[PDB]
């Protein structure tokens, strides 16, 4: 229903707030080369989000939603974070690299479980998440969707 709609849809967009905490994890990780992951301690759990995780080798930010929110196993959001190939005039986007000291500013591309390809603007397709989201695209930002 559509009000339902609208409680999930409010709830999700709180957590992908929330996981601002993760993307300037990431962000302070990658400039200084260290795992994107060190450090990072994910904010209180609420009664809508289970958890926010980082994966160490790529960046990507896994939110977990709770029952309020979806099923468990359809429960997921990801971010994927990108940098250019090359800060001037780029021609691609390539993903996070562990151990390299990246100042640059990173764009996080939002994939939903309906979502099977990267739609991001020049210079281009981002990288695919690493572990796939499950989140039901209806329920996420349209950006996240398919």
């Amino acid at each position: 229903s559509a009000y339902q709609d609208y409680l999930a849809r409010s709830r999700v967009g709180e957590g992908l707030a929330l996981a601002a905490s993760a993307r300037l994890a990431v962000a302070e990780n990658a400039a200084s080369g260290n795992g994107f992951s060190g450090g990072y301690v994910s904010p209180p759990a609420t009664r809508n989000v289970e958890s926010i995780r980082i994966d160490d080798d790529t960046g990507q930010i896994a939110i977990a939603f709770t029952a309020r929110v979806a099923a468990a196993g359809a429960n997921t959001l990801v971010l994927v974070p990108s940098v250019p190939d090359q800060a001037d005039t780029p021609t691609a986007r390539v993903a996070l690299s562990k151990g390299v000291i990246q100042a640059g500013t990173i764009t996080w591309e939002c994939f939903a479980g309906d979502k099977a390809s990267s739609s991001l603007p020049a210079p281009g397709a981002g990288p695919m998440p690493t572990d796939a989201p499950t989140l039901a695209g209806k329920l996420a930002p349209p950006e996240c969707r398919a």
